[PDB]
């Protein structure tokens, strides 16, 4: 069918973010022009889904330059948030089977963007919702910060793919179960 796929960036040693939101190690290092493209990644999405501290950054950081205007997105909160009543924004919240199914159907057989964090990708993987992931890794640690993916449990994955960039950064492809 439609896949959930956790496409981020992440520390060497499974960071998304210093603890205090901060995303300086990675917005400061330059990927390369060997990249994968984001574009192309982008291309294959057709909805978004979020946690509200990942929308809360986003506004506050780019409050004129919504990045998803694309796409509807969903945020998932256990607020009554409000979002600019111009943007395709729909706050849920709950079980994420039913947040998924939602997000797959207006995705239009294209696949869901998972994009984070933490929190809400465990809350996904541990329901059985999350299928892939695709990891940028950033060649640096920060010790302390926002895990990658705090799972209950063990999640093992297959390693689908794998390049090394030019610049010491990385990407991945991995498949859930
Ligand atoms: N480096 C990268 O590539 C990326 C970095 N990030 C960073 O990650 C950081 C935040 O990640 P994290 O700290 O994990 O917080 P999240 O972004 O996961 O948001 C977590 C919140 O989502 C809500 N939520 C999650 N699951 C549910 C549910 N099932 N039902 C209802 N509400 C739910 C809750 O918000 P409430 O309290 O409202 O209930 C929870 O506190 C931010 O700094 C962001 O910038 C984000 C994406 C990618
Ligand atoms: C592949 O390597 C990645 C690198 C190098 C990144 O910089 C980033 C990511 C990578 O995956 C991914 C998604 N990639 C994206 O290109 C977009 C930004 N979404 N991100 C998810 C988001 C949403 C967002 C939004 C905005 C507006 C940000 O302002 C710039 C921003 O920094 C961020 C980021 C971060 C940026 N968090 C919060």
């Amino acid at each position: 069918m439609s896949t959930l796929v956790y496409y981020v960036a992440a520390t060497l040693d499974g960071y998304i973010a210093t603890q205090q939101h901060k995303l300086d190690w990675l917005e400061n290092f330059a990927l390369g022009d060997d990249a994968t493209a984001y574009d192309d990644f982008y291309q294959t999405i057709g909805a978004v889904v979020m946690g509200s501290q990942t929308y809360e950054w986003i506004m506050s950081n780019a409050p004129d330059d919504w990045p998803y205007q694309d796409v509807p997105a969903f945020v998932m909160s256990n607020r009554d948030l409000s979002a600019p009543a111009n943007l395709d924004i729909t706050f849920l919240r709950g079980d994420a089977s039913a947040i998924a199914v939602r997000a797959r159907q207006a995705a239009k057989g294209k696949n869901v963007w998972l994009v984070g964090g933490g929190k809400t990708a465990a809350c996904f993987a541990n329901a059985g919702e999350l299928q892939q992931l695709f990891i940028t890794t950033i060649p640096t640690f920060i010790g302390t910060g926002v895990p990658v993916l705090p799972v209950d449990r063990a999640l093992e994955v297959v390693l689908r793919e794998q390049r090394t960039l030019q610049s010491g950064a990385m990407e991945c492809i991995l498949d859930v179960k």
